[PDB]
């Protein structure tokens, strides 16, 4: 009964994640309906990915339609993963995209006001996806900033494995790790308000941890783990960031549990209590209430170190819109 | 607590299987630590591999070993994937990769026998999966036959979505459709025993679907589906037989639903209802107990057709299994 519409469903992570939303793990006992769109010259993957997902006779997949006409793939969504991308070329960056991505994202935004249900939650995977999340949102006349999210989890469950090795406890034992933000190379990976818990006793990340390895061999070490994965895998991370965007749309839909914090990618939302000025899309400490609805979690302390890392984020990431909205403005 | 393997890992198969896995879809609440295996020319994508589990933070991964050696991956495991495999060449069919992959499982089934838990669960994957098990389960002293199966639960669930399409119903409302024998060429997609319900109305599938598509259009198209998916993927399969493999070793370990049937390769046993010899691993429709053993399910019938497909799936798996053990000998 759910339509989950995946652009650039021919590619890499719209592969795993085609198959692992119809296996059930987004909308649980309740049935999807898979919109896939791709362009014409991957429409041999496009149809070899619909084969494999009817060749897994997945109970919760109720049906789909593999297309490259825009209509039928936005028509009447109750969600979207937004994967859509140009490659990515050796020696890039994520921002190195936004000459080839634009556009996609500018047709996108104009596609989800047009044929999207008004509730429809779009979540955009693509990079460089904090800027092409705010592309998107800015050409959907019907629809507003609620409406669109970035990833960001990935930088987060990165940083939550990495803390959690160095403390000698699992994951779940650590508690208020964040990452604002750009998902970009200025991400900042806090660890300020991280604490965690063990037989009873709750302790300061900060307190447990050397200052040398959290500002900086941390700090350096989560921006850099996108390109130390391509470094070994020969490509991007894929499976990863699928779980992160599952994780991610999942709390959107069904809301977060009892003291969970999670780094979501929003538009700025006005009178934010971190001093961020709104005009772009910022990973958040984030919860979701039980109604779906996305609430920038207070209380969390901004020290001189925090605030300087939040400008130059914030300083980039209102770069990267002049940068790509202008090339959209000449295209 | 549970020590799952996977032989493999690095490639695209093992890639999925284990994140799959990781996410807690095998065994449930209970956590997993994964055995990962692979070859040095491949430690690259290996150490990819698992730098991506880590990023995602899984918290039904109690830990993980990525290794080149035996011993250190098949240690006191609880069951296998093995899906270890050099390339399938261009224009080749499962059975062109016998002289590259037997001396694998040869040493395999020794590793097994030596390092992993008497009450282990082999299931093979890599092609020819049926003689690949059929290796390891020779070379295994320490073990018995019910410790080993192939993948067949893939044709399957090909041969399940393709029927539920011409009978206008769902997947689940299906039952009793059967894939014999070779996971190759000369598999037996079986619908002579294939019922259907509809609104209270249960039907037989051959006094539904017209006997052209049932024994020919049908036939064919579930054994050429691999290399369909192959021509438009540009690689064989990935997504939907990793989805088979859980779903198969998961009614391995757990027991089967009901009335539930499952195409399973397991080593010929002495005293089957349906006539076929001992000496190889054969599919038969199985179900499985709630303490995990599994058992060829009594009563279908095998008329003319049906025998003549079975003898000449048996030919091919004995014949296969002369090639594939005259290659070791001399190898
Ligand atoms: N947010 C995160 O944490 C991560 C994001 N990514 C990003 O995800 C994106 C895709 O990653 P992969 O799946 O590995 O790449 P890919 O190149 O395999 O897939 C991209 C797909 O988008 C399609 N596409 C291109 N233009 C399109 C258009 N106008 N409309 C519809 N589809 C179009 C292509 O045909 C292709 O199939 C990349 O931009 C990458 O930077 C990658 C890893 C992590
Ligand atoms: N049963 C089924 O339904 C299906 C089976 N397959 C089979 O699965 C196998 C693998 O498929 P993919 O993952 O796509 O292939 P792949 O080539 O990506 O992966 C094979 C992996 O096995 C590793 N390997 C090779 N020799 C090894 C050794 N001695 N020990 C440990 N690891 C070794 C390689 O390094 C490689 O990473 C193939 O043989 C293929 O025919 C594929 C699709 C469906």
């Amino acid at each position: 009964a759910a339509h989950v519409l995946i652009t650039g469903a021919a590619g890499q992570i719209g592969y795993i994640l085609s198959h692992w939303i119809a296996s059930g793990e987004l909308y649980g006992d309740r049935q999807v309906y898979l919109h896939l769109l791709d362009i014409p010259p991957a429409m041999n993957r496009l149809t070899a990915l619909t084969m494999e997902l009817e060749d897994c006779a997945f109970p919760h997949l109720a049906g789909f339609v593999a297309t490259t006409d825009p209509k039928a793939a936005f028509k009447d969504i109750d969600c979207a993963f937004l994967v859509a991308s140009m490659p990515l070329k050796p020696g890039q960056v994520r921002a190195d995209l936004i000459s080839s991505n634009s556009v996609i994202f500018k047709n996108t935004g104009e596609y989800l006001s047009k044929w999207a249900k008004p509730s429809v939650k779009v979540l955009v995977i693509g990079n460089p996806d904090n800027t092409n999340c705010e592309i998107a949102m800015l050409h959907a006349k019907n629809l507003k900033p609620e409406n669109f999210s970035s990833l960001s989890m990935l930088d987060q469950n990165r940083a939550y494995y990495e803390v959690a090795s160095k403390l000698g406890v699992d994951v779940k034992d650590v508690h208020d790790i964040i990452v604002w933000g750009n998902h970009g190379e200025s991400m900042v990976a806090d660890l300020t308000q991280a604490t965690f818990t063990k037989e009873g006793k709750t302790q300061k990340v900060v307190d447990v941890l050397d200052h040398d390895y959290v500002f900086d061999t941390f700090f350096k070490k989560i921006g850099h783990r996108a390109w130390d994965i391509l470094e070994h895998r020969g490509f991007t991370s894929a499976a990863s960031p699928t779980k992160a965007a599952i994780q991610h749309m999942k709390a959107w839909l069904f809301g977060t549990a009892p003291g969970e914090v999670l780094s979501m990618g929003i538009p700025v939302p006005e009178g934010n209590p971190y001093g961020i000025k709104p005009g772009v899309v910022f990973s958040f400490p984030c919860n979701v209430d039980k109604e779906g609805k996305i609430h920038v979690v207070e209380g969390f302390k901004v020290n001189d170190w925090l605030r300087e890392k939040l400008d130059f984020t914030e300083k980039d990431l209102f770069h990267e819109k002049e940068i790509a909205l202008n090339h959209l403005a000449q295209l």
